[PDB]
């Protein structure tokens, strides 16, 4: 008869690539166990499936071998089944399902495209990167472009990895011009490759706030780009971060205003007007203007020019402030012994509130 | 307005995945051509598509790129587009009609599976390779099988890309008894790889005839597996290959014999009778029946097992032995088993699969 099925299948030293599988010899039907097989199920693999062990052959004197070649982040079961001279016998009962260690993705995105949209913008696609090929927790997506000919480099950082595509919008673009793009992987154990450059076409002033306690708010004309008084006579400067939230949403009524952030740079405004535009002055006022946010939040586009790097960093364990990722980057860029270029926040986790960061560091002259 | 057509239009250095392509430019339509696509077309592909070059960026002032990615042994068509500040251009003529260079072949069968039949058997099933995916003529299978616990496989060659199943049958196989099973491919390049290895349970006497000039024809019984005497009583020995299948036929009229093939080892038959009704040792002849199942070839620990097809070539039995005895000889190894490939006539065949061992 087959052998019965081993017992207490257990996994021990995991790490992101092998594991350590020990189990007992079950009930054999009056002949010796001659050899141990092992197979592995996962929610990706179509059931059971055979494993690759050290040593190759597993013989009956054997309660304990090494799998090896596993994928990164997965969540594993493992079974044992043992022979006779008579023939394969019943399959263990699986093990307690294990999840292999984390390790930075190896695949970047396959089938990089993109195009169309309306004036001034440019599509990017690319396929998102299931589950079974992200190796580790954070996983996102870097996504590159640049005009043809040109050598500096516009990166932005994509932290959902169901997200398939990336719009640019900004009045650089040029009607159907040609751009060099690429997109790269990462997660929370490092970065991962990019995918080769490849070529998409393009198609064929924005809403902030300042306030100044004392007077009336101003706020950016979208269309002709001045800096304009509060539309009613009262609204002054506000306290809370709902408030600023509030009045970007009665400025840009036709505008769904999602969240707000500071701006990285100062402007300096003139012409601020009190209560009921009354004592309207010519006194300029340094202010840092906050950034209403449209719709779905999406990362910024930082410019890398050459032999500068961009980073990034999120942690989800923090929730924090424009000014503390500022600092994170700035400190970041010194530590290299280099400047802050351009920095964007990531992962909103409240009103004016992130969990991270991406900047760029440059050389020094 | 977009830019013209470009002419011009040449396909140079064709490989198994490559292709050098160069053009010419058109007219710009007063406004500068900044960009080059190229797009191809096959039997398979819904149209024209896109083409991955090296650098997959091509400029206004490039007039060659290499094509990569191609699929080997596939029929392209090429055409290059133009683009400027109002958009895509005009595509060009196509190219002339080139086919890849061959290749071996890089996709397993999926879906391999099995299960059922009859006593004593193992049924192996799998999803057949589409011709886009074979890469060059003479494609095949090469379908591995062992018990499960065990390492040493038993391999067939399957020459047939339509042919999705093989059934072992042997007495060694025991009822419902787990088996690890593997499919791989292969054509006239060389070896491709195999699939994953899957498990397929078991199910819950060969006809053939021998010939003794003198004694009447003896035939085995599939029933009670015994050689018995001519049923007419009166057929002696046959000169010809043809004349051995009319009596494969007439010995079994309900089975569909379609070929006969000497055995690879003589037997020893007793109790010959004379016309109307002491041992002998005779090479008989198999009756193959239905369609061609090459034979189940052992390949233990160390073992290489080889097969080759000749479709320039239509010889016998012995011819065949004779090749993969050479050939292991060739290679340092001695021949362990054969079987035959490719019918191509009445006891004629045009290839063989074998098995070299070490001399130890």
């Amino acid at each position: 008869g087959s052998p019965g099925p081993p017992e207490h299948v257990r996994v021990d030293e995991i790490t992101d690539t092998t594991a350590q599988i020990s189990w007992q010899e079950g009930t054999d039907n009056h002949s010796p166990v001659t050899a141990y097989t092992i197979q592995a199920r996962t929610p990706f693999s179509v059931g059971w499936q055979r494993v690759t062990t050290v040593p190759d052959v597993i013989d009956g004197n054997t309660f304990t071998t090494t799998v090896v070649d596993l994928n990164p982040w997965v969540e594993y079961e493992f079974r044992v089944v043992a022979s006779n001279k008579i023939g394969g016998g019943e399959p263990s009962l699986p093990s307690e399902k294990v999840r292999t260690e984390e390790a930075v993705p190896e695949i970047p995105p396959a089938e990089v495209s993109g195009g169309g949209g309306s004036r001034s913008e440019l599509v990017i696609t690319w396929d998102p990167i299931p589950e079974e090929l992200q190796n580790g927790e954070g996983f996102g997506y870097v996504v590159a472009f640049r005009p043809f000919g040109t050598t500096t480099w516009i990166q932005t950082v994509v932290t959902s990895p169901d997200t398939p595509r990336y719009v640019f919008r900004n009045e650089s673009i040029l009607p159907f011009s040609p751009y060099e793009v690429k997109v790269g992987v990462y997660n929370n154990k490092g970065e991962g490759p990019f995918s080769s450059i490849t070529t998409v076409f393009s198609a064929e002033a924005e809403p902030q706030i300042a306030m100044f306690c004392g007077k009336l708010n101003m706020h950016m004309n979208v269309q002709n780009g001045k800096w304009e008084s509060d539309p009613s006579g009262t609204k002054t400067c506000i306290d809370t971060k709902e408030g600023i939230l509030q009045y970007c949403q009665e400025v840009y009524p036709e505008l769904q205003i999602t969240n707000v952030v500071e701006a990285n740079q100062p402007v300096t405004i003139q012409n601020w007007c009190k209560r009921g535009w009354k004592q309207c002055n010519g006194h300029p006022h340094i202010v840092v203007p906050y950034r209403c946010l449209v719709g779905e939040f999406v990362s910024d586009a930082l410019l890398v020019p050459d032999k500068c790097k961009l980073l990034h960093q999120e942690r989800m364990d923090v929730c924090e402030t424009h000014l503390h990722w500022h600092t994170v980057a700035k400190e970041s860029c010194s530590e290299k012994s280099m400047n802050l270029h351009d920095y964007g926040m990531l992962l909103p986790c409240g009103i004016d509130k992130f969990r991270g960061v991406e900047f760029v560091c440059c050389p020094l002259a």
